[PDB]
């Protein structure tokens, strides 16, 4: 039918019905706490208990279920014949690398100790989230003696607006894992990196460690040391953004923020709403995916336990203090890029396509907003989207309004912004941060999922260490298991505007409809041939790769 707003109804015509369906919303979606500190979820024991509308279609749980057994099998193959044989070489790790794998993922297996393979994941890799320009020097970033020439190159490029900064402070304090009894570790890094002006991003040093008052200074490992030694720090920083991506990137940022929008939207807006048309097909599948998450992945015993640094505990503290942390601005594209000094970076793909990404939808938002509310008023009087937002910012984000979060939408603008940040969280904000690992993870050198020893304070690294230090064959294996099943093309995936189910009856929804899928080809062809000129193709936010919802 035609949506209807309270504000559209002043004879109640529909309020008996869109009462009646809201009281059974709030008895099916109900706010649970999994753990004290996160943002809520949905209310469900496990994939059992949910909502018969909100479970995995038969192809899809096929799929997820099937692809888990081929993952499993692979890793029964790989450890059944490792356990027979030496893991003394980098080269150790060609073994499990097995055919099928990307033609990016065999780019990455032969440039991964390259310094500008390195330095171009912060811009176009599977985290881009973490990077921003620096306008000073760390205050942790402290120079033991000897280090002139150093300090000398960073006040150059700081000079000239090309000094950049990942720094991963957020794994402060937070304790490793124990697997079968033997203990793993974390680092604390920092790495500043040099934008050059042919577009690449050269890694300049690394800090492992926070320095400690009553301690001597955390060693600053360089391009010159070396090649163990560099490589080693390299690892370690590569093991630290697989934490802080898969944890704060991607759980958090991408799928527990997309449930808080699902449940609260559940929960406030009735099927008549226009909004609700509008949000609907951005919430499919999150909810069950979450539920396996929470009971097979980040579970007690579960992946992270068994092969992941953070795992054991570590990992809910580190979401319970990015939680705390989390700004709205962050989650709209124009804000972050700007707050981060990434617009203008040619060399980021992903900040010219995630910023054209969040127009087409901003438009696509605009349209259906102006078909339904003629007027700011018409905004302010709908007491449905009132309690919407106010349910979204107080309840599902512990009190989130000091952090950006509406608690009232007074306006059309208001409104259409809000709007587009909810879909881009459940699209582009996520396509961004889970199609890398396909690409990226694979190489597990290149993403170590946990590390076996402590990251050194002296500069004696030796391939002994490396090896020691990097993953074992079973870690590892695990590893590729599960990235290649959550990478690998989807085949129940919808793409970004391409619901079949017509939520909005009329030529005027379609119109806009039909708009915004001509704005996405016309964006993805573009992208295509950008692509086509280089080395590497950033492909991440590309309309044709962007799911629909977080389904996986
Ligand atoms: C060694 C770990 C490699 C993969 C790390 C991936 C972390 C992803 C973080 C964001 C997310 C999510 C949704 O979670 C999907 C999900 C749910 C259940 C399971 C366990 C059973 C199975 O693999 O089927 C794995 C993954
Ligand atoms: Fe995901
Ligand atoms: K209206």
């Amino acid at each position: 039918g035609t949506a209807r707003t309270v504000v559209d109804d002043p004879q109640g015509l529909f309020k008996k019905h869109r009462e009646e369906e809201l009281a059974e919303r709030r008895k099916l979606y109900r706010w649970g706490n999994w753990k004290d500190g996160l943002i809520l979820n949905i209310a469900s024991t496990g994939i059992h208990d949910l909502p018969v509308d909100e479970r995995f279609l038969e192809d899809k749980r096929i799929d997820f279920e099937a692809s888990l057994a081929k993952g499993l099998a692979d890793l029964a193959v790989k450890d059944s014949l490792n356990v027979l044989m030496s893991w003394n070489s980098l080269d150790s790790f060609n073994r499990i690398f097995w055919s099928g794998q990307s033609k990016l993922a065999e780019r990455v297996r032969d440039s991964w100790k390259e310094d500008a393979l390195f330095g171009y994941q912060f811009l176009n890799g599977t985290n881009p989230m973490l990077l921003r320009h620096s306008v000073e020097l760390p205050a942790r970033l402290k120079f033991p003696p000897g280090m002139e020439e150093l300090q000398a190159q960073l006040e150059k490029e700081l000079q000239g607006g090309t000094l950049f900064e990942a720094d991963f402070s957020l794994l402060d304090g937070i304790k490793a894992n124990v697997i079968l009894s033997s203990q793993q570790y974390l680092a604390v890094p920092l790495v500043m990196l040099k934008l050059q002006p042919d577009g690449k991003l050269l890694p300049m040093v690394i800090q492992l460690q926070l320095p400690r008052e009553g301690s001597p200074l955390p060693p600053l490992f360089l391009p010159t040391d070396p090649p163990m030694v560099w490589l080693l720090a390299k690892c370690w920083v590569r093991s630290s953004d697989f934490q802080l991506h898969e944890l704060h990137s991607h759980l958090l940022r991408g799928h527990l923020m997309a449930e808080v929008i699902a449940v609260a939207t559940m929960r406030c807006l009735p099927s008549i709403h226009p909004i609700f048309k509008l949000l609907i097909p951005h919430f499919r599948y999150t909810m069950e995916i979450n539920v396996r998450a929470r009971n097979g992945l980040v579970s007690d015993l579960g992946i992270f336990d068994q092969v992941v640094s953070t795992g054991g505990g570590g990992h809910v503290e580190l979401l319970r203090r990015a939680a705390a942390l989390l700004t709205y601005s962050s989650f709209c594209p124009p804000d972050d890029l700007a707050d981060r000094g990434l617009l203008g970076v040619e060399s980021s793909f992903y900040a010219q396509d995630a910023l054209r990404l969040w127009e087409v939808i901003s438009r696509y938002v605009e349209g259906i907003v102006s078909l339904h509310y003629k007027t700011d008023e018409s905004v302010k009087e709908d007491f449905e989207l009132q309690a919407w937002c106010r349910e979204f910012t107080e309840i599902g984000l512990l009190g989130a309004q000091d952090r950006g979060f509406p608690v009232s939408l007074q306006s059309k603008e208001q409104l259409c912004h809000f709007v587009t940040m909810c879909i881009f969280t459940c699209t582009g904000q996520h396509s961004s941060n889970h199609l890398g690992q396909l690409d990226w993870y694979t190489w597990v050198p290149n993403a170590p999922c946990t590390m076996r020893l402590p990251p050194p304070t002296t500069k004696d690294a030796t391939l002994e260490t490396v090896m020691a230090t990097l993953p074992n064959f079973h870690q590892a294996s695990l590893q590729m298991s599960i990235t290649w099943q959550l990478g690998r093309c989807q085949p129940t995936m919808v793409a970004l505007g391409q619901h079949e189910e017509e939520y909005f009856s009329g030529p005027g929804p379609k119109a806009v409809l039909t708009k915004f899928r001509e704005e996405l080809a016309a964006l993805d062809k573009d992208i295509e041939v950008r692509n086509a000129k280089l080395a590497l193709p950033y492909e991440y936010l590309r309309p044709s790769r962007v799911e629909n919802s977080v389904a996986i």
